């Protein structure tokens, strides 16, 4: 699809069988989701944005469907204000910016 | 242009007679720039991201050129860790996500 930016670019994702809403975010290097359960082991990461840093849990090689497009990659979980799909997964689903 | 998301989507902007690098950020409602002077009225605003909120000055009706494309809109100025072009100006240059 082509998504214009007059409203937030919120899409439905599916992860661990569950539907969630997430923001397609070209300003995020990494995908970060609100608190949830994921399988396997996690590693620590500190991520920074507007108001400073948060600690998150890094899960690798997680299947996730984004607007119907399949991806498998790194998902960070922590106290983000909103679910954000970052460039690590936007690249997997073939996303570009165009103007 | 078509802008790949393998790297951060950084572009050159011109604003208040200054050239600056900024991130094209579909996850930002608003354009937020590191400390700088702009002309005209402003009012204080809190904006919130990963890590919490920062106080910024909100300037309205500011001309900007992004990648050669002229636009006008609101610019927030304050202690953001990096210059971000948000949707309020991305719409004006006809920027879309495509996949
Ligand atoms: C809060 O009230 C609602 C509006 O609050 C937000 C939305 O609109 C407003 O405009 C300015 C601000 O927007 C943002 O801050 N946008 C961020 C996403 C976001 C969106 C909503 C809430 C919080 C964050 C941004 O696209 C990504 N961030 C990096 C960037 C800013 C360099 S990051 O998130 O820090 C990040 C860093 C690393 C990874 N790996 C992942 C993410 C305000
Ligand atoms: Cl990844
Ligand atoms: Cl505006
Ligand atoms: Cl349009």
């Amino acid at each position: 699809p082509q998504i214009t930016l007059w409203q937030r670019p919120l899409v439905t994702i599916k992860i661990g069988g569950q539907l969630k809403e997430a923001l397609l975010d070209t300003g995020a290097d990494d995908t970060v989701l609100e608190e949830m359960s994921l399988p396997g082991r996690w590693k620590p990461k500190m991520i920074g944005g507007i108001g400073g840093f948060i600690k998150v849990r890094q899960y690798d090689q997680i299947p996730i469907e984004i607007c119907g497009h399949k991806a498998i990659g790194t998902v960070l979980v922590g106290p983000t204000p909103t679910n954000v799909i970052g460039r690590n997964l936007l690249t997997q689903i073939g996303c570009t910016l165009n103007f």
